[PDB]
């Protein structure tokens, strides 16, 4: 009733008091966005886009030199990583062409809402912008059955930069403005690379068209062109990390804020770039499951 609004006001007061403590939002906020888990969404991609078979894509990537037979350990390691993600056939398997957008549309959302209004549909647009691999023209990614799990992409241990647009729609098919809703940019690993290639792999979010809220104590810092990443290893204590990757980078760790930053939405069309260097495989989840401590849910009406 108002029991809630009182608890909301109390938690917000505590959040301002504990601003500077590890894991708290540096600026207190509440959460109006509920976009947490959608395991039974319907995924649709336009017939113009080729959704690859497992063997088909395997042969194609091998044809580019990313093969288990390649004498260059970088390329055979690139393959090994690629094979692991290509083995999950619940993903839609895509080859992105540079500057050619691809929409992945999720419908029949069951669990999601913004400020009491049901979210029925979310559309992701993926556009490869740059890659260090071969002639810079193509790269593989994998679109999840669940829009909150979202995507894996590759860089074949070079680098990749993919723009993502996100648009959410209500029951009436209208574009929703989720301004003020909070999104989780999580698991932004640095230093978790292949020791055979380069441990200093870097996962980042670039060109975010919202406003980041730094999490106090987090390894993830903001940089020019609204780009969030760590400045040194958050993977190994022996290279300065507070925790080894396995101690913080899970959905269940109380330390998982250590590799995270919060994004506050400011536009109906959300935009950011997923970017990696020397990572092989990158899991990029986009959801409202913020890792920060003491963020109350904003009550409705
Ligand atoms: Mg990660």
């Amino acid at each position: 009733y108002k029991k809630e609004f009182a608890a909301y006001t109390a938690a917000l007061a505590e959040a301002e008091s504990k601003k500077k403590q590890d894991g708290y939002l540096s600026e207190p906020r509440s959460q109006s966005l509920n976009f947490k888990s959608e395991p039974n969404a319907i995924r649709t991609i336009d017939s113009s886009v080729h959704q690859y078979g497992q063997q088909e894509l395997d042969a194609l990537v091998k044809s580019w030199g990313i093969s288990p037979t390649n004498p260059d350990r970088k390329k055979s390691t690139a393959y090994s990583y690629f094979n692991a993600i290509n083995s999950n056939n619940t993903y839609a398997k895509l080859v992105l062409e540079k500057d050619k957008p691809v929409d992945v549309t999720y419908t029949g959302l069951k669990n999601s809402s913004f400020n009491g209004k049901k979210i029925s549909k979310v559309v992701y647009t993926y556009t490869l912008k740059e890659t260090g691999f071969n002639d810079g023209t193509k790269m593989t990614m994998f679109a999840s059955s669940d829009p909150t799990v979202t995507a894996w992409y590759n860089d074949y241990f070079t680098s990749t930069n993919i723009n993502v647009k996100v648009k959410f729609y209500d029951e009436e098919g209208q574009l929703m403005n989720l301004t003020g809703g909070l999104v989780n940019f999580s698991s932004l690993n640095r230093g978790n690379g292949s020791g055979a290639i380069d441990k200093d792999a870097i996962e980042s979010v670039r060109n975010f068209n919202g406003r980041y809220i730094p999490i106090s104590g987090s390894s993830i810092k903001i940089h020019e062109n609204n780009s969030a990443y760590a400045d040194s290893s958050n993977a190994e204590k022996s290279l300065g990390a507070r925790w080894n990757t396995s101690e913080w980078d899970t959905t269940s760790s109380p330390n998982n804020w250590y590799g995270a930053i919060v994004g506050e939405i400011t536009q109906s069309e959300i935009s950011f770039n997923m970017a990696s260097s020397k990572s092989g495989n990158i899991w990029f989840a986009f959801n409202s499951n913020i890792n920060a401590i003491g963020v109350p849910t904003k009550p409705v009406a």
